[PDB]
DNA sequence: ACAGGATGTATATATGTGACACGTGCCTGGAGACTAGGGAGTAATCCCCTTGGCGGTTAAAACGCGGGGGACAGCGCGTACGTGCGTTTAAGCGGTGCTAGAGCTGTCTACGACCAATTGAGCGGCCTCGGCACCGGGATTCTCCAG
């Protein structure tokens, strides 16, 4: 619903899950960093520490 | 060819089992009045858990694939089992015809059952620590080509 929020507003993002594979989530985080192009990067509290 | 006797044969009638329905009597239910004890019905304790949503990590499943070696059918064929048959063996369907031996009735004890004591198993509660369970090798011992 978070992201079905910020597509309502046009926003930018890329999600990160428990779900999401390690590759893929330091590939986001690789992409994230580096882009400024992306407003937000929602993800879990509890992830990845 | 026929008129009547000499045998059959289903047909109809009075007599043998069985099983239901009835009719008495005698046990077994029913009816009643006491006296627990059992169980219902809260009211307290001690467990040790409770759920949602979610992130993480490792092995148990889950899946791909090759391929082999088994599961099936067909073929054949040779016992071998059913199918008649003629025989004969012995079940069995009624009988007679004793006797063990159930089944009972009665009698009367030893033998349980409470039961109130008495008390020592036995049950829980801790403590301890050998004994299995797992590591780490190191031999051995199967399995599988591969000749």
């Amino acid at each position: 619903v978070l992201e079905q929020f910020l597509t309502y507003h046009g926003h930018l993002y890329l999600r990160l899950d428990g779900s999401t594979r390690v590759e893929q989530r330091q590939a986001l985080m690789e992409r994230f960093n580096a882009d400024k192009r992306i407003f937000c990067f929602i993800l879990s509290t509890r992830s990845g520490g």
